[PDB]
């Protein structure tokens, strides 16, 4: 594939477009505590819900700091819209830079996320305006392509992946309306079915440390290179995205490595992050604590023995579940991307209603497989496609 259009630097406007009357553009500075708080206030009450308005994402302030001030970040790519009078933040749209590989052409992109409009301003076509404005700011900085994901179908997705959910506290999930009771089953059977071992099995599993950064970087890059569409990690990005710094307020990222008991080389790693959802108007529960499978890698993949890879992943990911369960998560979420179809059904992940659609701006490439077939069920012959995860 390649770029759709070339942008003329000479022609990029130095001024933003008009906004709806009574509103103005505002660059957010998320190193200001009070500004990070305003973003959090906006997302907490207006960001992504399920269709039934039972749950809303509640990215924490630590999470917002981590996701939005990643290497190369610029405050210019954190775009707010404020009410002119009250100064209230009523919309946002954000970018951070990264590099991605699209069938072996590397591209400098922004990843767009945290598009949000206050409920009272919805269905006024402010979205195109937000998009066009962040687009202008990216073009002024020499960035002309983007990748983004959404839970909704929009023109020309590059891929689509299904959400899967492994219950950790099945009864809590039942009570909030997250997890159904299967037709002929009972709650006891579901509780029994979701039990997990009390201890991990992979020899040499331990938390990731800073000293592991270069090795993990090498291993993740080799492994991600197996996917048509992947994120091309830098060392700083591995540092930022994979290593928790206990000095955030509230841990966001959990990373574990496998140090081979004999060679002491790291041969595997996996990571998962913390994203809670507000439970809406339920007097007995206000929260679902989800862990999401993030990046991982294993040397076993380079053998191209799909059976040995499966085996290894069943072991590593069951350990990920045990760990998430010890860390008090209520559910573990994963998508059908990476080599995830190899283990999802076997580790008792249930199929979700949600889908994650992947999109590129200003770049054309052939559709990429998303780990599912025509029935939207996991498919080991439709992997090797999506090797990027967005937050
Ligand atoms: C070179 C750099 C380029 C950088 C830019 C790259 C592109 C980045 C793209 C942004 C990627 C963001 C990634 C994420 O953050 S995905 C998460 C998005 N956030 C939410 O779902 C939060 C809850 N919902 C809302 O806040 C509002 O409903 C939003 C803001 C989503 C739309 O507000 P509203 O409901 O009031 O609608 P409107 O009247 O203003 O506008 C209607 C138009 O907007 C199109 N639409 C609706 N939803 C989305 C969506 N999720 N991505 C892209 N476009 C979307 C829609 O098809 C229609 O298009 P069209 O009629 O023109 O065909
Ligand atoms: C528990 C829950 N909270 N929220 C807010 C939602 C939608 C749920 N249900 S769910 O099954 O976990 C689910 C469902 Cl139904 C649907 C989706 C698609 C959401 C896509 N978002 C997540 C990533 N972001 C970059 C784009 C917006 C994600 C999830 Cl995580």
């Amino acid at each position: 594939g390649g770029p759709i259009k070339i942008i003329d630097p000479e022609k990029v406007s130095k001024e933003p477009d008009a906004l709806l009357e009574g509103f103005e553009w505002a660059t957010l500075d998320l190193t200001n505590e009070t500004e990070l708080q305003e973003l959090w206030d906006l997302l907490t009450y207006h960001y992504v819900e399920d269709d039934n308005a039972m749950f809303r994402f509640r990215y924490s302030q630590s999470f917002l700091h981590w996701a939005l001030m990643s290497p190369g970040w610029k405050k210019e790519w954190h775009v707010g819209v404020r009410a002119t009078k009250s100064r209230k933040l009523v919309a946002s749209i954000c970018g951070v830079p990264t590099e991605i590989n699209v069938r072996n052409q590397k591209l400098k992109v922004v990843e767009i996320n945290f598009l949000c409009i206050h409920k009272k301003l919805r269905s006024k076509r402010l979205t195109p305006v937000l998009i066009k404005e962040i687009t202008r700011r990216c073009y002024l900085n020499g960035i002309y392509q983007a990748i983004y994901t959404a839970g909704v179908v929009l023109p020309t997705p590059v891929s689509s992946c299904r959400y899967y959910h492994r219950p950790l506290d099945w009864l809590k999930l039942y009570e909030v309306g997250f997890s159904p009771l299967p037709a002929g089953s009972t709650k006891a059977r579901q509780i029994t079915k979701n039990h997990l071992p009390s201890t991990t099995s992979t020899p040499g599993l331990r938390p990731m440390e800073p000293k592991d950064i270069d090795t993990v970087h090498d291993l993740l890059q080799r492994y991600l290179s197996r996917f048509a569409l992947n994120q091309a990690f830098t060392r700083e990005e591995v540092d930022h995205w994979l290593v928790h710094k206990p000095e955030v307020k509230e841990q966001v990222v959990w990373a574990y490595v496998v140090e081979d008991p004999e060679t002491h080389k790291i041969t595997d790693f996996f990571s998962f992050y913390n994203l809670e959802s507000t439970v809406i108007q339920n007097p007995k529960h206000d929260n679902v604590r989800a862990a999401y499978l993030y990046y991982y890698a294993t040397e076993t993949a380079f053998t191209n023995n799909m059976k040995a890879l499966k085996e290894r992943l069943l072991m590593l990911m069951n350990d990920a579940l045990i760990l998430a369960k010890k860390a008090h998560f209520d559910v573990f979420n994963a998508l059908t991307l990476h080599d995830n179809p190899l283990f999802l059904e076997q580790l008792k992940f249930g199929a979700g209603d949600g889908q994650l659609h992947f999109y590129l701006y200003n770049y054309r490439t052939a559709p990429v497989p998303g780990g599912v077939n025509e029935k939207n069920l996991p498919d080991e012959k439709r992997m090797g496609g999506v090797g990027i995860v967005m937050l």
